[PDB]
Protein backbone atom coordinates (compact mmCIF):
# COMPACT_ATOMS: atom_id res chain seq x y z
CA UNK A 1 0.00 0.00 0.00
CA UNK A 2 0.97 3.53 -1.01
CA UNK A 3 -0.42 5.63 1.74
CA UNK A 4 0.42 3.33 4.70
CA UNK A 5 4.25 3.71 3.53
CA UNK A 6 3.58 7.34 3.49
CA UNK A 7 2.01 7.42 7.02
CA UNK A 8 5.09 5.26 8.44
CA UNK A 9 7.31 7.85 7.43
CA UNK A 10 5.86 10.47 9.42
CA UNK A 11 5.14 8.79 12.52
CA UNK A 12 7.34 9.58 15.30
CA UNK A 13 8.61 13.10 14.01
CA UNK A 14 6.40 16.27 13.40
CA UNK A 15 7.47 17.66 9.68
CA UNK A 16 6.68 20.87 7.62
CA UNK A 17 4.57 19.60 5.12
CA UNK A 18 0.77 19.59 3.62
CA UNK A 19 -2.25 18.78 3.92
CA UNK A 20 -2.84 15.52 2.68
CA UNK A 21 0.03 14.41 5.13
CA UNK A 22 -1.82 15.85 8.20
CA UNK A 23 -4.81 14.07 7.20
CA UNK A 24 -3.52 10.91 6.77
CA UNK A 25 -1.71 10.46 9.62
CA UNK A 26 -4.57 11.66 11.67
CA UNK A 27 -6.55 8.97 10.72
CA UNK A 28 -4.07 7.01 12.38
CA UNK A 29 -4.66 8.78 15.36
CA UNK A 30 -8.67 8.14 15.69
CA UNK A 31 -7.70 4.87 15.06
CA UNK A 32 -5.03 4.60 18.04
CA UNK A 33 -6.99 6.31 20.40
CA UNK A 34 -9.07 3.80 20.94
CA UNK A 35 -7.03 0.58 22.26
CA UNK A 36 -7.40 -1.17 25.35
CA UNK A 37 -4.70 1.06 26.53
CA UNK A 38 -0.62 0.57 27.16
CA UNK A 39 1.60 1.21 30.15
CA UNK A 40 3.74 4.37 29.01
CA UNK A 41 7.40 4.14 28.65
CA UNK A 42 10.07 7.00 29.06
CA UNK A 43 9.21 8.19 25.71
CA UNK A 44 6.44 9.77 25.04
CA UNK A 45 5.63 10.44 21.22
CA UNK A 46 5.93 13.24 19.67
CA UNK A 47 4.09 13.34 16.04
CA UNK A 48 2.43 15.82 13.30
CA UNK A 49 2.62 18.23 10.77
CA UNK A 50 2.79 22.05 10.25
CA UNK A 51 1.03 23.41 7.47
CA UNK A 52 2.76 27.00 8.06
CA UNK A 53 6.41 28.22 8.13
CA UNK A 54 5.16 30.50 10.87
CA UNK A 55 5.27 27.49 13.35
CA UNK A 56 8.69 25.55 12.73
CA UNK A 57 9.32 22.08 14.26
CA UNK A 58 12.97 21.77 15.61
CA UNK A 59 14.42 18.53 15.25
CA UNK A 60 11.32 17.14 14.25
CA UNK A 61 10.12 18.02 17.83
CA UNK A 62 7.65 20.21 18.63
CA UNK A 63 6.64 20.46 22.49
CA UNK A 64 4.72 22.52 24.81
CA UNK A 65 6.83 24.30 27.01
CA UNK A 66 10.10 23.46 25.03
CA UNK A 67 9.42 25.29 21.08
CA UNK A 68 5.91 26.67 21.89
CA UNK A 69 3.59 27.71 24.87
CA UNK A 70 0.03 29.29 25.60
CA UNK A 71 -0.93 32.53 27.23
CA UNK A 72 -3.03 33.84 29.71
CA UNK A 73 -6.53 32.72 30.03
CA UNK A 74 -8.55 30.00 27.99
CA UNK A 75 -10.03 31.75 24.30
CA UNK A 76 -12.81 29.25 25.42
CA UNK A 77 -13.46 25.58 25.60
CA UNK A 78 -16.81 23.38 24.18
CA UNK A 79 -17.93 19.38 25.15
CA UNK A 80 -14.55 18.58 23.58
CA UNK A 81 -11.63 21.10 23.05
CA UNK A 82 -9.98 23.99 25.74
CA UNK A 83 -8.68 26.82 23.35
CA UNK A 84 -5.77 29.20 24.37
CA UNK A 85 -3.60 31.78 22.52
CA UNK A 86 -0.28 30.67 21.34
CA UNK A 87 3.51 31.78 21.01
CA UNK A 88 6.07 29.92 19.14
CA UNK A 89 8.82 30.52 20.60
CA UNK A 90 11.60 31.10 18.15
CA UNK A 91 9.34 32.76 15.12
CA UNK A 92 7.56 34.56 18.04
CA UNK A 93 4.13 34.11 16.26
CA UNK A 94 0.77 34.45 17.85
CA UNK A 95 -2.01 31.81 17.24
CA UNK A 96 -4.54 29.36 18.77
CA UNK A 97 -4.09 25.76 19.92
CA UNK A 98 -7.89 23.35 20.41
CA UNK A 99 -6.75 20.76 23.30
CA UNK A 100 -8.38 17.58 22.47
CA UNK A 101 -7.47 14.29 24.04
CA UNK A 102 -7.05 11.45 21.55
CA UNK A 103 -9.55 9.24 22.99
CA UNK A 104 -12.05 11.97 21.32
CA UNK A 105 -10.39 12.86 18.50
CA UNK A 106 -12.14 12.26 15.30
CA UNK A 107 -9.57 12.56 11.63
CA UNK A 108 -12.51 14.19 10.41
CA UNK A 109 -11.93 17.80 12.02
CA UNK A 110 -8.51 18.21 10.46
CA UNK A 111 -10.20 16.88 6.71
CA UNK A 112 -12.53 19.20 6.90
CA UNK A 113 -10.54 22.45 6.74
CA UNK A 114 -6.64 21.45 6.42
CA UNK A 115 -5.36 23.23 2.75
CA UNK A 116 -8.93 24.78 2.18
CA UNK A 117 -8.35 27.81 1.38
CA UNK A 118 -11.84 30.05 2.26
CA UNK A 119 -12.02 33.36 4.31
CA UNK A 120 -15.11 31.60 5.98
CA UNK A 121 -13.38 29.05 6.89
CA UNK A 122 -10.67 28.94 9.85
CA UNK A 123 -7.24 28.29 8.43
CA UNK A 124 -5.60 25.52 9.59
CA UNK A 125 -1.63 25.71 10.84
CA UNK A 126 -1.50 22.04 11.35
CA UNK A 127 -1.83 19.63 14.61
CA UNK A 128 0.93 18.11 16.36
CA UNK A 129 0.79 14.89 18.65
CA UNK A 130 2.40 14.21 22.67
CA UNK A 131 1.11 11.06 23.27
CA UNK A 132 -2.54 11.22 24.60
CA UNK A 133 -2.58 15.00 23.90
CA UNK A 134 -3.91 16.23 20.46
CA UNK A 135 -2.83 20.20 19.74
CA UNK A 136 -4.64 21.84 16.80
CA UNK A 137 -3.36 24.78 16.16
CA UNK A 138 -5.59 27.73 14.01
CA UNK A 139 -5.97 31.48 13.59
CA UNK A 140 -6.51 33.17 15.98
CA UNK A 141 -9.42 35.29 16.08
CA UNK A 142 -9.70 38.44 18.33
CA UNK A 143 -13.41 39.39 18.04
CA UNK A 144 -14.71 36.18 20.01
CA UNK A 145 -17.29 33.61 18.94
CA UNK A 146 -20.79 34.26 17.59
CA UNK A 147 -22.46 32.68 20.82
CA UNK A 148 -20.25 34.82 23.00
CA UNK A 149 -21.39 38.17 21.10
CA UNK A 150 -25.19 37.17 21.39
CA UNK A 151 -24.80 36.50 25.50
CA UNK A 152 -23.34 40.34 25.51
CA UNK A 153 -25.82 41.87 23.25
CA UNK A 154 -28.72 39.61 24.25
CA UNK A 155 -29.45 39.44 20.50
CA UNK A 156 -28.64 41.12 17.18
CA UNK A 157 -30.59 43.76 15.06
CA UNK A 158 -31.55 42.11 11.83
CA UNK A 159 -28.99 43.28 9.89
CA UNK A 160 -26.30 41.73 11.82
CA UNK A 161 -27.99 38.44 11.98
CA UNK A 162 -28.29 38.16 8.56
CA UNK A 163 -24.91 39.56 7.78
CA UNK A 164 -23.16 36.60 9.98
CA UNK A 165 -25.62 34.01 8.29
CA UNK A 166 -24.91 35.28 5.21
CA UNK A 167 -20.89 34.48 5.52
CA UNK A 168 -21.41 31.13 7.46
CA UNK A 169 -23.86 30.01 4.79
CA UNK A 170 -20.67 30.64 2.39
CA UNK A 171 -18.25 28.70 4.17
CA UNK A 172 -21.04 26.15 4.64
CA UNK A 173 -21.10 26.09 0.51
CA UNK A 174 -17.87 25.62 0.40
CA UNK A 175 -17.46 23.03 2.24
CA UNK A 176 -20.41 20.89 1.13
CA UNK A 177 -18.95 21.52 -2.76
CA UNK A 178 -15.58 19.72 -1.27
CA UNK A 179 -18.01 16.84 -0.02
CA UNK A 180 -18.03 17.54 3.54
CA UNK A 181 -20.62 18.29 6.22
CA UNK A 182 -20.19 20.23 9.40
CA UNK A 183 -21.97 18.54 11.51
CA UNK A 184 -22.35 21.18 14.56
CA UNK A 185 -23.07 24.66 12.95
CA UNK A 186 -24.32 27.03 15.59
CA UNK A 187 -23.58 30.53 16.98
CA UNK A 188 -20.35 28.99 19.30
CA UNK A 189 -18.81 27.62 16.57
CA UNK A 190 -18.43 30.97 13.95
CA UNK A 191 -15.37 32.89 15.06
CA UNK A 192 -15.79 36.92 14.62
CA UNK A 193 -12.55 39.50 13.82
CA UNK A 194 -11.55 42.25 15.73
CA UNK A 195 -13.64 44.93 14.14
CA UNK A 196 -17.27 42.52 13.66
CA UNK A 197 -16.44 42.23 10.21
CA UNK A 198 -15.52 38.85 8.89
CA UNK A 199 -16.76 35.53 10.00
CA UNK A 200 -15.56 32.27 9.84
CA UNK A 201 -16.25 28.58 10.81
CA UNK A 202 -14.60 26.54 13.31
CA UNK A 203 -14.86 23.30 15.01
CA UNK A 204 -15.03 20.57 12.38
CA UNK A 205 -15.48 17.85 15.23
CA UNK A 206 -18.63 16.76 14.48
CA UNK A 207 -17.89 16.62 10.39
CA UNK A 208 -18.17 13.86 8.12
CA UNK A 209 -17.76 12.99 4.48
CA UNK A 210 -20.64 12.68 2.05
CA UNK A 211 -20.50 10.08 -0.42
CA UNK A 212 -23.44 12.19 15.21
CA UNK A 213 -24.51 15.78 15.38
CA UNK A 214 -23.50 18.38 17.80
CA UNK A 215 -25.93 19.98 19.68
CA UNK A 216 -29.73 18.86 20.30
CA UNK A 217 -31.65 22.24 19.75
CA UNK A 218 -29.92 22.48 16.37
CA UNK A 219 -30.82 18.91 15.28
CA UNK A 220 -32.54 18.51 11.84
CA UNK A 221 -35.91 16.13 12.02
CA UNK A 222 -34.30 13.42 9.57
CA UNK A 223 -31.22 13.28 11.98
CA UNK A 224 -33.67 12.54 14.95
CA UNK A 225 -35.79 10.40 12.89
CA UNK A 226 -32.58 8.47 12.21
CA UNK A 227 -33.26 8.98 8.35
CA UNK A 228 -30.65 9.98 5.55
CA UNK A 229 -28.66 12.74 5.93
CA UNK A 230 -26.58 15.15 3.39
CA UNK A 231 -26.06 18.62 3.38
CA UNK A 232 -29.25 19.80 4.00
CA UNK A 233 -28.51 19.14 7.93
CA UNK A 234 -26.54 22.30 7.72
CA UNK A 235 -28.63 24.34 6.45
CA UNK A 236 -31.53 23.44 8.87
CA UNK A 237 -28.57 24.33 11.94
CA UNK A 238 -27.87 27.21 10.20
CA UNK A 239 -31.59 28.79 10.65
CA UNK A 240 -31.64 27.50 14.46
CA UNK A 241 -28.85 29.79 14.59
CA UNK A 242 -30.34 32.45 13.20
CA UNK A 243 -33.52 32.31 15.59
CA UNK A 244 -30.91 32.14 17.83
CA UNK A 245 -29.40 35.52 16.76
CA UNK A 246 -32.64 37.09 16.33
CA UNK A 247 -34.61 35.58 19.75
CA UNK A 248 -31.56 35.66 22.13
CA UNK A 249 -32.46 31.93 22.95
CA UNK A 250 -32.01 28.27 21.35
CA UNK A 251 -35.37 27.19 19.33
CA UNK A 252 -37.53 24.75 21.52
CA UNK A 253 -35.97 25.75 24.25
CA UNK A 254 -38.55 28.19 25.91
CA UNK A 255 -41.36 25.80 25.06
CA UNK A 256 -40.13 22.58 25.57
CA UNK A 257 -37.96 20.84 28.49
CA UNK A 258 -35.36 17.97 26.80
CA UNK A 259 -35.35 15.48 25.48
CA UNK A 260 -36.40 17.24 22.28
CA UNK A 261 -35.86 15.05 19.70
CA UNK A 262 -39.56 14.04 19.80
CA UNK A 263 -40.17 17.84 19.22
CA UNK A 264 -38.30 18.42 16.43
CA UNK A 265 -39.88 15.11 14.91
CA UNK A 266 -43.29 15.80 16.07
CA UNK A 267 -43.72 19.12 15.88
CA UNK A 268 -44.57 21.44 12.70
CA UNK A 269 -40.57 23.87 12.06
CA UNK A 270 -39.82 26.37 15.05
CA UNK A 271 -40.93 28.98 12.20
CA UNK A 272 -43.42 30.35 14.83
CA UNK A 273 -40.09 31.66 16.72
CA UNK A 274 -39.58 33.90 13.57
CA UNK A 275 -40.21 37.44 15.25
CA UNK A 276 -42.95 38.76 13.48
CA UNK A 277 -41.03 42.09 13.20
CA UNK A 278 -38.58 40.84 10.87
CA UNK A 279 -39.04 41.73 6.75
CA UNK A 280 -40.82 39.20 4.25
CA UNK A 281 -37.43 38.20 3.26
CA UNK A 282 -35.80 37.68 6.15
CA UNK A 283 -38.92 35.22 7.69
CA UNK A 284 -39.11 33.77 3.92
CA UNK A 285 -35.29 32.60 3.85
CA UNK A 286 -35.55 31.17 7.21
CA UNK A 287 -39.02 28.98 6.54
CA UNK A 288 -37.58 27.31 3.60
CA UNK A 289 -34.27 26.49 5.48
CA UNK A 290 -36.19 25.18 8.15
CA UNK A 291 -38.62 22.70 5.60
CA UNK A 292 -38.71 19.62 7.63
CA UNK A 293 -37.92 17.37 4.59
CA UNK A 294 -33.92 17.98 3.24
CA UNK A 295 -35.18 17.26 -0.25
CA UNK A 296 -37.46 20.27 0.16
CA UNK A 297 -34.93 22.26 1.81
CA UNK A 298 -33.04 24.69 0.31
CA UNK A 299 -29.26 24.17 0.00
CA UNK A 300 -26.56 26.33 1.30
CA UNK A 301 -25.45 28.45 -1.71
CA UNK A 302 -29.65 28.98 -2.48
CA UNK A 303 -30.24 29.99 1.22
CA UNK A 304 -27.44 32.54 1.16
CA UNK A 305 -28.71 34.44 -2.15
CA UNK A 306 -31.91 34.66 -0.16
CA UNK A 307 -30.09 35.97 2.90
CA UNK A 308 -27.84 38.63 1.16
CA UNK A 309 -30.84 39.84 -0.70
CA UNK A 310 -32.84 39.91 2.63
CA UNK A 311 -29.84 42.00 3.93
CA UNK A 312 -30.80 44.03 0.88
CA UNK A 313 -34.16 44.69 1.70
CA UNK A 314 -33.42 45.62 5.27
CA UNK A 315 -31.16 47.95 3.63
CA UNK A 316 -27.36 46.69 4.18
CA UNK A 317 -24.97 46.67 7.50
CA UNK A 318 -26.00 49.75 9.08
CA UNK A 319 -26.13 48.61 12.91
CA UNK A 320 -22.70 49.11 15.01
CA UNK A 321 -20.59 46.50 16.16
CA UNK A 322 -21.10 45.68 19.41
CA UNK A 323 -23.57 48.47 20.83
CA UNK A 324 -26.69 48.39 23.10
CA UNK A 325 -28.23 45.31 24.77
CA UNK A 326 -31.75 44.27 23.54
CA UNK A 327 -34.00 41.60 26.07
CA UNK A 328 -34.24 38.13 24.85
CA UNK A 329 -37.68 36.92 24.14
CA UNK A 330 -39.38 36.13 27.06
CA UNK A 331 -40.27 32.52 28.13
N1 LIG B 1 -9.31 30.20 16.81
C1 LIG B 1 -10.06 30.68 17.84
N2 LIG B 1 -9.95 31.97 18.23
C2 LIG B 1 -10.69 32.44 19.25
N3 LIG B 1 -11.56 31.65 19.91
C3 LIG B 1 -11.71 30.35 19.55
C4 LIG B 1 -10.95 29.84 18.50
N4 LIG B 1 -11.28 28.54 18.34
C5 LIG B 1 -12.22 28.25 19.27
N5 LIG B 1 -12.48 29.35 20.01
C6 LIG B 1 -13.45 29.42 21.13
O1 LIG B 1 -13.35 28.23 21.92
C7 LIG B 1 -14.58 27.51 21.92
C8 LIG B 1 -14.34 26.00 21.87
O2 LIG B 1 -13.72 25.61 20.64
P1 LIG B 1 -14.41 24.49 19.70
O3 LIG B 1 -13.50 24.31 18.50
O4 LIG B 1 -15.84 24.88 19.48
O5 LIG B 1 -14.32 23.15 20.60
P2 LIG B 1 -15.55 22.15 20.93
O6 LIG B 1 -16.81 22.97 21.08
O7 LIG B 1 -15.13 21.28 22.07
O8 LIG B 1 -15.70 21.24 19.60
P3 LIG B 1 -16.81 20.06 19.43
O9 LIG B 1 -17.78 20.15 20.59
O10 LIG B 1 -16.02 18.79 19.18
S1 LIG B 1 -17.90 20.26 17.83
C9 LIG B 1 -15.38 28.05 20.74
O11 LIG B 1 -16.78 28.04 21.00
C10 LIG B 1 -14.87 29.46 20.57
O12 LIG B 1 -15.66 30.36 21.35
MG1 LIG C 1 -17.54 24.23 19.67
Amino acid sequence: SVEEYLVHALQGSVSSGQAHSLTSLAKTWAARGSRSREPSPKTEDNEGVLLTEKLKPVDYEYREEVHWATHQLRLGRGSFGEVHRMEDKQTGFQCAVKKVRLEVFRAEELMACAGLTSPRIVPLYGAVREGPWVNIFMELLEGGSLGQLVKEQGCLPEDRALYYLGQALEGLEYLHSRRILHGDVKADNVLLSSDGSHAALCDFGHAVCLQIPGTETHMAPEVVLGRSCDAKVDVWSSCCMMLHMLNGCHPWTQFFRGPLCLKIASEPPPVREIPPSCAPLTAQAIQEGLRKEPIHRVSAAELGGKVNRALQQVGGLKSPWRGEYKEPRHP
